[PDB]
């Protein structure tokens, strides 16, 4: 039977996405509680490209443990109400509320296993997130994560409005998407997540820019100016400049201090600057940083 805006009654607002505002609801004929997140079409042009049909599609398509589940979509009047599983924790809340001790390492290692899980499951389906950031990732009580606000609209020019609250996507975005790159390809999300991995350990984000320039010189600062020998083709991105200054790379005992050899080897085959190189979804998994993998519950006093 359809549902119907009428049916829920809204509780409370437990975020604003990159679509708005977030709400908790609860599902006056079952009980249920959701979030239901609000999207304004937009029959401007004529309709929605193509293309972007087609990847809206491909995302309704997944189903996995490490992606918020999409419960159903209600139309309503120029309006799209995406009803989806209940969560209202998130990993950047998290974060801040474990900023005085840090997560464990043990949960540490769950979330970014969990997190390679869901991205190797997407990237096999040609699915690419795009923006990962930690407000972006979902927690339930059991210990699960999981992967939302995929960057989709504004990669495909999907005819919704975005941000209604701000920016700091900067932080998690690839060098190549930063000097331009014609194509980038599923190896940009693994930079971001190990962008998050840093920061869980470090408890700060690892590369906090103000414009696009100034996050290419943050990244640059501390793994060194790329060139031709460590990403072959780096000088003849459309951005690149030979007058980028020069700095050296940094040791990861500074960068990321807690982390041992097994961890330093992990972040650096995420954070390589050449997407070529920078290690797989899948291939992250098998990384001997989680021969000990456990699935630990998170401690969350609301
Ligand atoms: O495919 S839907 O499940 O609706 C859908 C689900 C989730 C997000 C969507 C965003 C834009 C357009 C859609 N489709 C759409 C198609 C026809 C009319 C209005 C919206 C979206
Ligand atoms: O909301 S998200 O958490 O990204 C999301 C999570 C999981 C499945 C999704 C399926 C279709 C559209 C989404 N979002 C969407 C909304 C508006 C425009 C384009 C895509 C989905």
């Amino acid at each position: 039977s359809p549902e119907f805006m009428e049916n829920f009654q809204k509780v409370e607002k437990i975020g604003e996405g990159t679509y708005g505002v977030v709400y908790k609801a609860r599902n006056k004929l079952t009980g249920e509680v959701v979030a239901l997140k609000k999207i304004r079409l937009d029959t401007e042009t004529e309709g929605v490209p193509s293309t972007a049909i087609r990847e809206i599609s491909l995302l309704k398509e997944l189903n996995h443990p490490n992606i918020v589940k999409l419960l159903d979509v209600i139309h309503t009047e120029n309006k799209l109400y995406l009803v989806f599983e209940f969560l209202h924790q998130d990993l950047k809340k998290f974060m801040d509320a474990s900023a005085l001790t840090g997560i464990p390492l043990p949960l540490i290692k769950s979330y970014l296993f969990q997190l390679l899980q869901g991205l190797a499951f997407c990237h096999s389906h040609r699915v690419l997130h795009r923006d990962l950031k930690p407000q972006n990732l979902l927690i339930n009580t059991e210990g699960a994560i999981k992967l939302a606000d995929f960057g989709l609209a504004r990669a495909f020019g999907v005819p919704v409005r975005t941000y209604t609250h701000e920016v700091v996507t900067l932080w998690y975005r690839a060098p190549e998407i930063l000097l331009g790159c014609k194509y980038y390809s599923t190896a940009v999300d693994i930079w971001s997540l190990g962008c998050i991995f840093a920061e869980m350990v470090t408890r700060r984000a690892l590369f906090p820019g103000d414009s696009e320039i100034d996050q290419l010189f943050r990244i640059f600062r501390t793994l060194g100016t790329p060139d031709e020998v460590v990403w072959p083709g780096v000088t003849s991105m459309p951005d690149y400049k030979p007058s980028f200054p020069k700095w050296a790379r940094q040791d990861f005992s500074k960068v990321v201090p807690p982390l041992d050899e097994d961890g330093r080897s992990l972040l650096s085959q995420m954070l390589h600057y050449d997407p070529n190189k920078r290690i797989s979804a899948k291939a992250a998994l098998a990384h001997p940083f989680f021969q000990d993998v456990t699935k630990p519950v998170p401690h969350l006093r609301l």
